[PDB]
């Protein structure tokens, strides 16, 4: 509360560390469904169904331009990519499997880096 704070965590490396996680996600062999925004002109249903599209290139641009105020907002966008994937793609499909794989990959890096 006012004048009552937990000891100050060092957040000075967070930006660099999120960048490194994102590079690792970008270079994973199963990243291909997520590298670029879904083409809303060429994929029927996507625009109407997926209310907040997100992809790795969009996260990179937001990260590089100071649009994440803290590491929780960064994690929310990464998770959005995989939540969108699950909404639109059957679990038993190459893309559906890719999204589960990538979500696991991310969550381990996230825990190991920050928990």
């Amino acid at each position: 509360s006012m004048s009552v704070k937990k000891p100050k965590r060092d957040d000075s490396k967070d930006l660099a560390l999120c960048s490194m996680i994102l590079t690792e996600m970008e270079t994973h062999e199963d990243a291909w469904p997520f590298l670029l925004p879904v083409n809303l002109k060429l994929v029927p249903g996507y625009k109407k169904v997926i209310k907040k599209p997100m992809d790795f290139s969009t996260i990179r641009e937001k990260l590089s331009s100071g649009q994440y105020p803290n590491l929780e907002t960064f994690a929310l966008d990464v998770r959005l990519v995989f939540d969108n994937c699950e909404t639109f793609n059957e679990d038993d499909s190459d893309i559906g499997r890719a999204g589960h794989n990538m979500r696991k990959y991310f969550e381990k890096k996230w825990t190991d880096t920050f928990k």
